């Protein structure tokens, strides 16, 4: 179990004003510490935030939350479920900020939700420093669909963080899980939803991406592909190439014309992780996998996702980093969730 604790700085909020946190369980002989990022979509204004307040509100306020969470997958403290990090300091993040993780705006007389996303992973690093953090070695900033997302638009910042507050020994490295996504043609729009977001969350971007594309455009730095080529920290990029929630922004629910869409999806997909060292993309139609019990059970031409990250972690002879299936419809991988 990772046990909660509510943020001691009580402006650091959810989407209704209740305080942020984290769950947390140590491991003191360790100086690795893994921070995940929970996924679970987005709202863009009042009355579309209004709706996932009445039925998804543990994403949106801290009030009904657990005292305790089971760590699984990556965040799972066996050696046999968890083979790549199973010793490491655990730190689960809740979503309740609705904001991909980019908000810096609070809760005040003209604003009806605070999101504030960006300054709750900045003030959960804040506080870990006094649990134990200023001695690591190693920071992996983890997350899955949204909360991968996050992970490109925050491991930069965590970084800058530190160095600014007198810790430039702290390696920080991202994992981003099922958060590359394609601003494509439908098949029968996100992408406004993401820059009317953006205003409503006051969102930030990374620098060097904001700097590239500028005032009124930040909302390019949110895919994959535009933004991981502007950042600094090593990043690790997990991505099924028919993830679920990219059929789903492009009303994709098998005649000729469908499946010369899934297609060129999957060959877009395998050309856009072309050059990137680090990454695990298998041909499944699916939705998350690093924090699900049996994530060790995929594997991309012979290799496992805990194999492929060990690997990682040694180049940082028969231990890829880079794999990336290359046959052209879902499940062609054997290994495939099932
Ligand atoms: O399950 C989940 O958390 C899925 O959430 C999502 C959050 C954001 C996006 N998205 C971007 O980041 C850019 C374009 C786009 O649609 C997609 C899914
Ligand atoms: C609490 O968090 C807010 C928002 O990040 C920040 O402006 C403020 O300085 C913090 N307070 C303390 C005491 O660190």
């Amino acid at each position: 179990d990772l046990r909660l604790h509510l943020l001691l700085n009580t402006s650091v909020t959810c989407n209704d004003g209740s305080p942020a946190g984290y769950y947390l369980k140590e491991s003191r002989g360790s100086r690795r510490w893994l921070l995940f990022l929970e996924g679970g979509w987005y709202c863009f204004n009042r009355e579309n935030c209004d709706s996932r307040y009445d039925t998804m509100r543990r994403l949106m306020s801290s009030r009904d939350w657990p005292r305790t969470r089971t760590g699984t997958g990556i965040l799972s403290s066996q050696p046999e479920e968890n083979p790549y990090w199973w010793n490491a300091n655990m730190v689960f993040i809740p979503y309740c900020s609705s904001d991909v993780w980019s908000g810096a705006s609070s809760k005040s007389e003209k604003n009806e939700y605070a999101f504030m996303g960006a300054l709750i992973i900045q003030e959960v690093v804040r506080e870990l420093l006094g649990r134990g953090l200023s001695g690591a070695k190693v920071l992996l900033l983890a997350g899955s669909s949204a909360g991968g997302t996050g992970v490109l638009l925050n491991v930069d910042r965590v970084a800058e963080q530190l160095e600014k507050l007198g810790y430039p020994a702290i390696q920080v490295r991202g994992l981003a899980d099922s958060g590359w996504f394609l601003d494509n043609k439908q098949y029968r729009a996100p992408t406004e939803a993401i820059r009317r977001g953006i205003r409503y969350w006051n969102g930030v971007v990374p620098e060097r991406c904001r700097r590239q594309f500028q005032e009124g455009e930040e909302w390019n730095c949110f895919f994959g592909y535009k933004v991981y080529p502007t950042l600094r920290s090593p990043v690790f990029v997990v991505q099924w190439l028919f993830d679920e929630a990219q059929l789903t922004v492009d009303n994709v629910h098998v005649q000729e014309g469908l499946r010369l869409y899934i297609q060129n999806l999957g060959r877009e997909l395998r050309h856009t992780l072309k050059d990137v060292p680090a990454s695990f993309a298998p041909a499944c139609l699916s939705h998350e996998i690093i924090i699900r019990s049996h994530w060790t059970d995929v594997q991309v031409k012979g290799t496992s996702l805990p194999r492929a990250l060990h690997c990682w972690d040694r180049s940082l002879k028969g231990c890829p980093v880079h794999l990336v299936d290359s046959c052209p419809w879902p499940h062609c991988n054997p290994s495939c969730p099932t």
